[PDB]
Order: C-alpha cells, then structure tokens, then sequence
C-alpha cells in the first residue's frame, strides 16, 4: 500500500539504514539530489518538482524517520542523530560523488549536522522555510498584535505529558488543516483530497508521536548546532522563503549568511510557508536553475 | 448546587449586573475587599485566604463572567468591558466608601480598566502573577532553552476556528492538570481531588469557551490600555510574583512601576504561578498585612 501516488517513472522503495527501514521515492538519471520534507508532510510535497528534476538528476525523496512510511529512528530525534540516517541513505546511492540536498521545514533540522560534518559529500545546498536550530529561535514571539503567532507550536509540540498527541488524537485532520492554512498565503492549493492524504499519514500513532519528538529534541539540536556551527559551510548554497502570510521572509537568508560563505537568497512574494505547493512553478524554476549550474 | 465548598460562615449568592448573573462568595464584616481569580480557576482559589481576611474585612470573591457559576458577559470579554461588571458588583456592596482589590492572573486584565477609571473607589490594590495587557506581551518568547514557554497558550487560546475548544473538549481534566502543573513550582498541592474540582467547573461548555474568549479579546485589551495608561495609579499598590518554575519573577514589579506611583513588590522563592495554593502561608501573610495598613 502507498500513502501517496507515485509519479510515472518513479519507484517507491525501502532501504535499511542502521537497522531502521526508510521509505523513499526515487527516479531519474545522473548525479544524486536528495529532497527532504518537513512537518505535517512526507516525500509527496516534492511530487511536482521530482519529474522536472529527474530530467537531469537521479532524484530521491525519503520519508523522515517515523513519518510517512519510514520506521522511527532507533537512536533518537535530535538533528545529529536523524542526519546520520539521511546521510547514509544518500551515500548508498551516491558513494563516489557528492550529492545535492534540498530541504524544507524540519528537513533542515534533520540535515544540517550531516552537511556541516561531511561537506565534501555535499555539492550544492538548497534550504527553504525553516530556521537552522540555534539561539535565534528563542526570540520568536509567543503572541502578536494580529493574534495567533506562527511559532507557538514549538512549545505545544515540545511539551511533556504527550500534550500534543493527547489533544490532537481524533482531531488530526482538523488540526493539520488549521496548521497548514494558518501558515499559508495560498490556501487554495490544499484541496480536501490533499489534506485527507497528509492527515491520514501523520495520524498513524507512531507518526503523530514522531512528529512531536522532533520538537521535544529541538533544544538538544540547538545545543548540538552550537558546536557544529564553529565550522562554516563552504558549498554553493541557495535559500528560499515565502514573502507572504506564513512565510519567513528575510530571516532565511539573513540566518544562512552566518552559516555559509557562499549563499544567495530569494524571497517569493505572494507565497507562504508551503513553497513547493503554494508556489510550485517559481520555486521549481529557482531550484532547477540553481542545481543545474 | 455549589461547584466548590463554601468556607464556614460565608454565603454563596448571585447578583444581576447589567443583565448578567454573577456568582460570588461573601463573608466577614468591615471595609470591602474584592478578590478576583484567574484562568483555570474560580473564586475557590481564595478559599484559604478568605476566612483570615474576613476577621477584618467584608470579603467578596466573584466568579469571572462565564467562569465558575457566573453567566457569560453580554457586552464582551475585553478588559474594559468585563471591568464594568466587576466595578458595579463591588459598588453594590460598597456604594459610599472605597474598597480594596486583590487580583490574580486574568483577574488583573479584568480589573485594571475599572481601577484606572475609578481611582477614588479603590483604597488599596494587590496584583499578582500576570502582565497588565500592553505591548510588553508581544516580547514574551514562543519557546525557551528550557522548553515550553510561559505564555505560548496566548496564541493557542486566541487561535481562530475554535481551535482550543475543539482540541480540549472531552480532555479538560487532562489539559488543566498539565497547564497548572507546568506553571507550578510546588506541584504537590495540586491533588487529583483539587484538580477534579477545577476541571469539572471549566468543562461546562460555556465556561471552556468563555476562558478562551478572554484571550481572543487580549489585543483589544492592549489597545484599550494604551489609552488608559496615560494616567498613573495613585493608590497604594503591592505586587506579588512567584520566583520558582512557572512564576513571573521580577517582571511583575518592573511592569507595575510604569503604571503606579506607589508600589512595593515581592518575589516569592520556590513558588510558581499559583501563589494562593503553592505558597499559602507567606502569600496570605503579605496580603493581610498590606491591606491591614
Ligand atoms: O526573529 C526574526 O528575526 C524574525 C522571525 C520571526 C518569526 I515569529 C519566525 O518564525 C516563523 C515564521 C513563519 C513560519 O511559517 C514559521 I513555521 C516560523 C521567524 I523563522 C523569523
Ligand atoms: O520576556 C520577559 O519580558 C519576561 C517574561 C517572560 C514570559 I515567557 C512571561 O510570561 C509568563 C510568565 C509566567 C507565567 O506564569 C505566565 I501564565 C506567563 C512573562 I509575564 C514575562
């Protein structure tokens, strides 16, 4: 059974990595590009970009441990632990060449440590719509003059007592729709069918828990990154962020400047947090052009 | 019927104020002191302080509109709107003399406007454990290096689509235990028996909704207070705050200095948000002594 429809010419498959069965969708020919999704989603958020990229690259889009059809991590959910799985998965398919990495949302948290620790393995890097976990996140406000902030979920999801699983269970579809649309500019792209598919996936009890364990490990990830960041990133990097409601605006590039020697950034007007779906055509174009250099 | 046990020698009664039936518990003789509870609780948080105060004062402890056994407000939930009900209630019992006010948590939000607008009616004032709604609240962090922040619930409760009622309905008892204990230093005072009492009250559907409407009106209260605060409070004031986990610490007094000419503050070590229950002996002593001047 597949949680999401696989594009033509792609295959849904699994690899064991350090005793954890990871799911991915793979297609194309050429140098490897790995696309890593974030919270509330799965490999499927990349399904529009994948066929275009597959004209020039071998494309792999894994499900993060515990999410989609991937088994939970056996080590832990901190960025350094999760990044091992993703790095080793990429290396199974690109053992002899560096590969490209594109990540969205918590896909950034789960890849940054393997990028900085294995720079020779990373040809080009694209990061969109999430802070790298560091002390900057402690400044985001709990509440705004316009009401509900965009970041209060960091605390909701990190809270103990399984607070988030307990309140969201039985209301997974309701909560996800609220979360996705409140972080969107272009809500129309989230059809009832698309929301149904994402909700069914993250509502699997181990996946609902996995979702929040990423946040329960966030402080540990920040502490980890405090040490890792002593080494600057040297590979060509591009950042993307939405400039509309729900988006991160200038933060993405400005943070990345502290991490990378060679970075260019774009802010996409009229687009929120969910760039691959809200603004597929220009996002796809920018990613394809940057990687095709 | 009574949701909470009335102390010996007190009465539970109701008063209709501008078309809204307010519940209160009253006892004692002498000048009037009104005690106003906050979120998650009812008049009952004051039940240990009340008999002591009643030796020197007429004591009234109302349920906030919509909470406990009080009807929802008919105007709205902004501070200025709710303060009218509380001011009129007090003045029914003390029409020719000023009265004392003690308020905790959102009790502050719901009384500040009537204090500033009717300064001659307030002899002495005690505020504990909440910010007065102003722009300072936009600076509190969504997430901290220790985990769950103090005020992330501001956004949860303010969120559209009845997000909070939808998630919390049926899980009120679970949620309230988490909320109260996460904001406490001395968690041991929150027995299952006591939590049962509070949860059964706020689980009434109109009470669960009323609770969150106070937060949905928070930005309105901030706008209201920006005008009101152009006049400083002139009456003797005391602030209390917990110095332990969950407490507001030095913020309480520091903010109050901007609002009051005559203020003394105390931070109680090893106590969190729930001062009357976590640290009954020193809190009661501070309040009784201050009002007895
Ligand atoms: O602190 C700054 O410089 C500016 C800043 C402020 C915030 I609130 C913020 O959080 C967001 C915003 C959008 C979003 O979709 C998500 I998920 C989190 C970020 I990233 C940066
Ligand atoms: O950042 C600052 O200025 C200091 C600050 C930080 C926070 I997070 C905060 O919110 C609280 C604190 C305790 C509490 O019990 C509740 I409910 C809310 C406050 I008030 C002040």
């Amino acid at each position: 059974a597949e949680e999401f429809p696989v594009p033509n010419g792609f295959e849904s498959a699994y690899r064991e990595v350090d005793g954890v069965k990871l799911h991915y969708v793979k297609g194309g020919q050429g140098p490897l590009v790995m696309l890593v999704h974030g919270f509330g989603q799965t490999w499927y958020e990349w399904h529009q970009l994948m066929p275009e990229l597959a004209k020039r690259f071998t494309v792999i889009a894994p499900d993060l441990p515990g999410l989609g059809q991937s088994e939970p991590p056996k080590t832990g959910y901190s960025g350094e632990q999760v990044a091992v799985y993703l790095h080793k998965l990429a290396r199974q398919f690109s053992p002899d060449r560096p590969f490209d990495l594109v990540a969205h949302d918590i896909g950034i948290w789960n890849t940054y440590p393997m990028v900085v620790k294995n720079q020779a393995d990373i040809a080009r890097l694209v990061y969109m719509e999430a802070p790298i976990p560091d002390a900057r996140i402690y400044r985001f406000p709990a509440f705004t003059a316009q009401g509900e902030s965009l970041v209060w979920h960091f605390s909701f999801f990190a809270a103990d007592d399984r607070l988030a699983e307990t309140l969201i269970a039985g209301k997974e579809r309701f909560f996800l729709e609220h979360f996705i649309k409140s972080h969107a500019s272009n809500t129309e792209v989230f059809s009832e069918r698309l929301l149904d598919l994402y909700a069914r996936s993250y509502a699997k009890p181990h996946s609902l828990n996995a979702s929040f364990e990423y946040y329960r490990a966030l402080n540990e990830s920040v502490r980890q990154n405090a040490e890792l960041a002593k080494t600057r990133l040297q590979m060509p990097t591009m950042t993307l962020a939405g400039g509309g409601h729900g988006g991160m605006g200038t933060f993405q590039l400005e943070q990345m400047k502290a991490y990378a020697e060679d970075v260019e950034g774009h802010v996409l007007p009229g687009c929120g947090h969910w760039l691959p779906e809200e603004c597929a055509a220009p996002m796809n174009r920018l990613v394809i052009d940057f990687l095709s250099r």
